[PDB]
């Protein structure tokens, strides 16, 4: 399993679902008219959670009969896969899901149509997805999920492929930006009229050295203090949280992330 | 201008005005079922120019009608200037097609409404727009022309704002990516089922240092390279800086890139 693609899932396959007889239906029964699209917080989310194993079990059908074009995941990852001929053996997929019912519903449906296909995959999701003040938080945070991964897989020796086609716009532009950073092998995307996948343009993409300088220190300090001589040797802590550099939590506000940590010691 | 907001146009005005029953069937009756979804390079994309005044004219009164929410763009754009009170007088608006008759349709009707509403606006089309092998070249080439812009506007003193809710996946990623290098003030996206637009986060990010140290060193020789001065300071033209920053390369004679050349100087020599 040396060549893993890192996905997000979106609400592709319910929204090409309504072309089934079966599915328009029986969704136009549960009253879901725009289930591909609605509020993350609606009450029509909550309809699909509780009827969750019945449409989940609907879209399986949907997606074995229509295959790769059922789902921007499947039919951009089926186009990569047989475009650079990757193995199922030596293939891992990683679907990263939102924090709505209808995203959860696509994850799994693709989830379970790809063990069936005979290709590991596994689900997860940024808990923190919602608009009000949250949406930002969650970026941040799928951000830092991805970019982690990206270092851990690249140092055990895989070959990372970024699935940049699905999820929302924010969601897509940061799994490419921590593509570009962690050195993935490739970033391709598929729009939905093109006939196979292409490969986005990688420039050389780094964290500035006037933070990068700060960050260095950081570690060598003990990380963590108080104002003054918290900035003993020049640390701008609060300007660090801000650029999403560094975590709060609690009081005194002194986290190094684990993804800027372990991408300093890439200076060897 | 003095704040200034750049944007991709897509085929959003397209698929929202099939809603409209006047829109629906001249629309069907030209058999463009699916205009807001064809192939860059479709016949169904010659009916649209054809047709192009025609359908044009139909569109304005489908986004008067409607407002704000006929299009993304409009939609997106009109939520982040009352959420950061530009005063209409001050707004300039930088639109970008690509090269297709579906985009610079939606263009040219978001253009007027925008001039019609008291907002300067201005359209710009990436000419190398298809799939096959120009795509990634398309997107280098919107790359290279936003970036001049956020720099220009940055250096005068005038702020820039950067609309990454529209047009396809590749052009909003490197809309931001953009924004976040040449040091725009805000990039905002705004989903369908937003109340209005929310604030992307900002990572500090430039051109890794090991490239940019290759790069000054290539601009002291006039550019254009071929062998034996290839690596005279340690620069693989056609591996390593193949990663976009060389144009050509492989053919002809090896050229650097008129961006890069432009971003040397804004980084202080
Ligand atoms: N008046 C307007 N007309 C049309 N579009 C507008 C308008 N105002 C704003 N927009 C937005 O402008 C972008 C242009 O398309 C859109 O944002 P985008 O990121 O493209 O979202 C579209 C799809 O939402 C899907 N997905 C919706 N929920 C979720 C979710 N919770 N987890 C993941 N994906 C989600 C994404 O997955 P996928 O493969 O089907 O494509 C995206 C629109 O939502
Ligand atoms: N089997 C599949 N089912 C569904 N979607 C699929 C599938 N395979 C791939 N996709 C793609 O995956 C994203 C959603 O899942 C889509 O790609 P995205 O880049 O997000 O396209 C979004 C819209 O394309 C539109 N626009 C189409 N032409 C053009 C064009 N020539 N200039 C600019 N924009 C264009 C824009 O309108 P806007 O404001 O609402 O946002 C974009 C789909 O094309």
């Amino acid at each position: 399993m040396n060549k893993v693609h890192v996905s997000a899932v979106g609400t592709s396959l319910l929204k090409n679902s309504l072309s089934a007889d079966n599915v328009k239906k029986e969704v136009e029964d549960l009253g879901l008219k725009d289930w591909d699209r609605l509020k993350f917080d609606d009450d029509r989310q909550n309809k699909i959670r509780d009827n969750f194993t019945t449409l989940k079990d609907l879209l399986l059908n949907f997606l074995k009969s229509k295959g790769k074009e059922a789902s921007a995941e499947l039919d951009s990852l089926l186009s990569a896969i047989e475009k650079l001929q990757h193995k199922k053996e030596e293939l891992y997929v990683f679907l990263y899901t939102t924090n709505t019912w209808n995203s959860k519903l696509a994850g799994e449906v693709i989830k379970n149509y790809l063990e069936e296909e005979g290709i590991k995959s596994e689900l997860a999701t940024v808990k923190s997805i919602s608009s009000e003040e949250t949406f930002h938080e969650g970026i941040e945070d799928l951000f830092d999920k991805v970019i982690y991964k990206i270092l851990k897989f690249k140092e055990e020796g895989k070959e990372v492929y970024i699935n940049a086609t699905a999820g929302l716009k924010p969601e897509t532009t940061f799994l490419t930006l921590a593509g570009l950073l962690a050195g993935a092998d490739l970033v391709y995307y598929k729009y939905q009229e093109f006939n196979d996948v292409v490969f986005l343009p990688s420039p050389p993409i780094t964290i500035s050295p006037r933070y990068l300088e700060w960050l260095i220190e950081f570690a060598n300090y003990g990380y963590t203090l108080s104002e003054k001589k918290a900035e003993e040797l020049g640390i701008p802590v609060r300007l660090l949280e801000v650029r999403n550099l560094v975590e709060r939590k609690g009081e005194d506000a002194y986290r190094l992330k684990d993804w800027v940590r372990k991408m300093l010691g890439i200076y060897l």
